[PDB]
């Protein structure tokens, strides 16, 4: 599913996304703009081996299992397909514990390059929330 932008922003504050861990709304659309162009199938090799996968780019040597990352760890228990889903609710979730992991959304490359320091509520102007 390639969600619009006001769509996804909506689903994600449903999901509590919005703030999380101080982060506002309009980081995490940016950041999901940047990671996969709001495609919740985006999937991205990495250079190491691992894959990222869907509307946040989680990755398989830490996040989630695909079945081919050497060093996997899994640690949202989750197999990386159920983050590629129309439904975000898997991809939420690991989100959250990702960027309590204790780097924030530094965590995401594109959230750093791209929308740290920039303003992210841009991503969320004109959407009724
Ligand atoms: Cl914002
Ligand atoms: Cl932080
Ligand atoms: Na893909
Ligand atoms: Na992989």
């Amino acid at each position: 599913k390639v969600f619009g932008r006001c769509e996804l922003a909506a689903a994600m504050k449903r999901h509590g996304l919005d703030n999380y861990r101080g982060y506002s709304l309009g980081n995490w659309v940016c950041a999901a703009k940047f990671e996969s162009n709001f495609n919740t199938q985006a999937t991205n090799r990495n250079t190491d081996g691992s894959t990222d996968y869907g509307i946040l780019q989680i990755n398989s040597r830490w996040w989630c299992n695909d079945g081919r990352t050497p060093g996997s760890r899994n640690l949202c228990n989750i197999p990386c397909s159920a983050l590629l889903s129309s439904d975000i609710t898997a991809s939420v979730n690991c989100a959250k514990k990702i960027v309590s992991d204790g780097n924030g959304m530094n965590a995401w490359v594109a959230w750093r390059n791209r929308c740290k320091g920039t303003d992210v509520q841009a991503w969320i102007r004109g959407c009724r929330l």
